[PDB]
């Protein structure tokens, strides 16, 4: 979809309703397999950190690392396609600017890459931006084939505030979600079995950001 019928008919009005939305085959599979292609080979190549430090033991051979990150420009060598899915999520952007809420949206962060390691691990409950840093609206685009819940895990469950009940998000292949960023969508990655990449890019608000400056 050129997603200018996908920004206007479909994620502009469920943002602005449920704040929580959800896009499949957002690039198709051949493009999809060749930003997995470039995640893995980042990750086998050892571009990525060891792991978010889970349980700290006082030996430290034990201490078990969870969530695995890089930070990509899009520009770097081998991560062209990654740049292409960024300059993508842009645009889509682009053609709601004005309409997301009372949001004005002028820049974005690098896009994270992360990886749980199939290990147990998954990502405690959290709001993204709690302390108005600037942050507005998460984007995520999920890369795993034939992702199956009941046997991996790792599925992305968010609170929406006020209501009593579960937003519950498999990280699927191909698959592009967006949420507000803010105390609206408090969220977990539950506990994730098999290796489970995603790609993240969080979006300013001009106003929040240019008053965040000196709230430093
Ligand atoms: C690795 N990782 C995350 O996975 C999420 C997150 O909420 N992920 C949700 C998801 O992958 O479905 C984060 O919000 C996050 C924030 C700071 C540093 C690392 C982080
Ligand atoms: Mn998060």
């Amino acid at each position: 979809l050129p997603a200018l019928k996908l920004a206007l008919e479909y994620i502009v009005p469920c943002m602005n309703k449920h704040g929580i939305c959800v896009v499949d085959d957002f690039l198709g599979k051949e493009t999809g397999q060749q930003i997995g292609d470039e995640v893995r080979a980042l990750h086998d190549t050892g571009k990525f950190t060891d792991g978010q430090l889970v349980s700290q033991k006082s030996d430290s051979s034990k201490d078990i690392r969870g969530d695995k990150i890089t930070w990509i420009e899009g520009k770097e060598p081998g991560c062209e396609t990654i740049g292409l899915l960024m300059s993508s999520m842009d645009d889509l952007i682009r053609h709601c600017n004005g309409k997301l809420g009372s949001y004005k949206i002028n820049g974005r962060t690098k896009a994270m890459v992360a990886c749980y390691p199939g290990n147990g691990t998954g990502y405690v409950r959290h709001v993204d931006n709690p302390n108005g840093d600037g942050r507005c609206v998460t984007c995520i685009y999920y890369l795993n084939k034939d992702w199956d819940a009941k046997v991996s895990g790792g599925i992305l469950r968010i609170f929406p505030e006020g209501k009593a009940q579960f937003a519950d998000i498999e990280p699927k292949f191909d698959r592009l979600l967006f949420f507000w960023s803010d105390r609206r969508n408090p969220h977990e990655v539950q506990p994730a079995y098999a290796t489970r990449y995603a790609i993240t890019v969080w979006y300013f608000d001009a106003d929040e950001r240019a008053r965040a400056k000196v709230k430093y």
